[PDB]
C-alpha cells in the first residue's frame, strides 16, 4: 500500500506494517484488529512504514514505561501522522511536565470528580429521559439515539454551549481522530478554534458559571491564562466531551446486545455493574496516541532516533495477555482488571470520573428499563479505527412488552 521508505536505523526484522487508521483485520472488530500486534510473530516494539512511518509499542510494559518517561518520549508531537502531530497544539496534552502541570490543574477543576459529583443529577436525569423515550419504540440506532446525545449534551451543559452547535462540532472533532479524508487535520482544528475564539473573548469579559468561563478566567503560574491558551485547552475539552465516551458506550452496548448471559449477570447482580464497567473499559479500550523522541535513545534493545514518532496504544495494555489472561474474554468477575484505557503518566485522563459515571448510569438505567435487547437481524456491525476508535452504526431491537417503565 502507501508505505514510506524504511529509515536506515530500523532493522528489517522489526518492521510490521500496521495501519492504525485502517487495520487489516478490522472486519473482526477494531480491538481484534489491533490485537494482531500481540500475536507471536510480532516483536514487542515494531516499526510500521504506514502513515509516514513510526514505532508502535505492543506490550503494556513498554507502553506504561514510555508514558512515564516524558524526558525521552515527549507529548510535543502526540499524533500520527507527523503532520497531525505537529499541528496538534492542544493544552495540556501537547506539553510535558513541568509546563503541563499548571494547565492540567485548571483542567482538573472543570472536569474533575467534584464536578462529576455535582453533575450526577443531570447525568441521571438525561439517561432516564432518553432511555424512556426509546423504550416504547422497540428499536433504536444507538450511536445516534443515545451514544452521542447522552455524553455530548451533558458536556454541552457543562461547557454552557448550545445543543444546536453539536452537529457542527461533532463533525470537526471526528476529523482530528478519525479523518474521513474530506478535511485536512489543521483545517479541522482551526475550525474548532474559530468557533471558540469569540466565545472565550465573551466569557472573559462577562464570565458565566460554565466550564469555558472557568477556563478562560483561570490562573496559571501565578498569572492570568491567555486567550490563546484558554482556546487551546477548550479545544481539547470539546474533543474529550464529544469523541470519547460517545464511542465507548457503543462498543459496550454492542457487546451486551450480543451476550444475554452478561446482561442477565448485571440484572441479577446489579452491584456488579461498577466492576463490569471497568472490565468493559479494558476489553473495549479505544484510544491510541503517542509521543516523539527527544533524542537518540535505546529502548528495550531498540535504537530509537531523535524525531522518531512512537505510537503507544492505550488500547493494547489491557489486551496484552501478559497483563490479563484470556484478554479477549469478558469476565465481570476478573480479580484484577489491568489496563491503561485512560492513559498513563502525567497526562492520565482527568475526565475519567465523568466517563465512569456516565457509563455506570447508562448500564443501570438501560438494563432496568430495557433488560432484553439484541442486534437488529441481518445487521453486521462494523468498526472504525483511529486515534479514538468507534462503531459506525448499532441498530438495536427489543420487545416493548419485556420493558419496564420506571
Ligand atoms: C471513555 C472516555 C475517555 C477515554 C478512554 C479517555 C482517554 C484519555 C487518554 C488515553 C488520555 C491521555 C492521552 C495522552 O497521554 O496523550 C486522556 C487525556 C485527557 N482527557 Fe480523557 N478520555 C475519556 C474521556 C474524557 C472526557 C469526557 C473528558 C472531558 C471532556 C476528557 C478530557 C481529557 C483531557 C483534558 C485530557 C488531557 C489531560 C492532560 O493532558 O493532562 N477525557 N484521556
Ligand atoms: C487521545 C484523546 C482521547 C485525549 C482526549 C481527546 C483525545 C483525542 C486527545 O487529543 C487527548
Ligand atoms: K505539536
Amino acid at each position: 500500500a502507501n508505505l514510506a521508505p524504511l529509515p536506515p536505523h530500523v532493522p528489517e526484522h522489526l518492521v510490521f506494517d500496521f495501519d492504525m487508521y485502517n487495520p487489516s483485520n478490522l472486519s473482526a472488530g477494531v480491538q481484534e484488529a489491533w490485537a494482531v500486534l500481540q500475536e507471536s510473530n510480532v516483536p514487542d516494539l515494531v516499526w510500521t512504514r504506514c502513515n509516514g512511518g513510526h514505532w508502535i509499542a505492543t506490550r503494556g510494559q513498554l507502553i506504561r514505561e514510555a508514558y512515564e518517561d516524558y524526558r525521552h518520549f515527549s507529548s510535543e508531537c502526540p499524533f500520527i501522522p507527523r503532520e497531525a502531530g505537529e499541528a496538534y497544539d492542544f493544552i495540556p496534552t501537547s506539553m510535558d511536565p513541568p509546563e503541563q502541570r499548571q494547565f492540567r490543574a485548571l483542567a482538573n477543576q472543570v472536569v474533575g470528580m467534584p464536578v462529576v459529583d455535582k453533575l450526577e443529577n443531570r447525568i441521571q436525569e438525561l439517561a432516564c429521559s432518553l432511555i424512556e423515550s426509546l423504550r416504547p419504540q422497540g428499536q433504536c440506532n444507538f450511536t445516534e439515539d443515545y451514544a452521542e446525545p447522552f455524553p455530548i449534551r451533558i458536556f454541552m451543559l457543562l461547557a454552557g454551549l448550545p445543543e444546536e452547535d453539536i452537529p457542527h462540532l461533532k463533525y470537526l472533532t471526528d476529523q482530528m481522530t478519525r479523518p474521513d479524508g474530506s478535511m485536512t487535520f489543521a483545517e479541522a482544528k482551526e475550525a474548532l478554534y474559530d468557533y471558540l475564539i469569540p466565545i472565550i473573548e465573551q466569557r472573559r469579559q462577562k464570565p458565566g458559571t460554565d466550564a469555558i468561563s472557568i477556563v478562560a478566567n483561570g490562573q496559571v503560574n501565578g498569572r492570568p491564562i491567555t486567550s490563546d491558551e484558554a482556546k487551546r485547552m477548550c479545544g481539547l475539552l470539546l474533543v474529550g466531551g464529544l469523541d470519547t465516551v460517545v464511542n465507548f458506550l457503543s462498543f459496550s452496548m454492542e457487546f451486551l446486545a450480543k451476550s444475554p448471559e452478561h446482561r442477565q449477570e448485571l440484572i441479577e447482580r446489579p452491584e456488579r455493574i461498577p466492576a463490569a464497567c471497568e472490565e468493559l473499559l479494558r476489553r473495549f479500550s479505544l484510544v491510541a496516541d503517542g509521543r516523539i523522541l527527544t533524542s537518540d535513545y535505546e529502548f528495550h534493545g531498540v535504537q530509537l532516533k531523535k524525531g522518531d514518532q512512537i505510537l503507544l496504544p492505550q488500547m493494547l495494555s489491557g489486551l496484552d495477555e501478559r497483563e490479563n489472561a484470556a484478554p479477549m474474554h469478558v469476565d465481570f468477575s476478573r480479580q484484577k482488571v489491568s489496563h491503561t484505557t485512560f492513559g498513563h503518566g502525567s497526562h492520565l485522563c482527568p475526565g475519567q470520573h465523568l466517563a465512569r459515571r456516565e457509563i455506570i448510569v447508562t448500564l443501570k438505567e438501560w438494563l432496568t428499563r430495557i433488560p432484553d435487547f439484541s442486534i437488529a437481524p441481518g445487521a453486521q456491525i462494523q468498526h472504525k479505527s483511529g486515534i479514538v476508535s468507534g462503531v459506525q452504526a448499532l441498530p438495536l431491537v427489543w420487545d416493548p412488552a419485556t420493558t419496564k417503565a420506571v
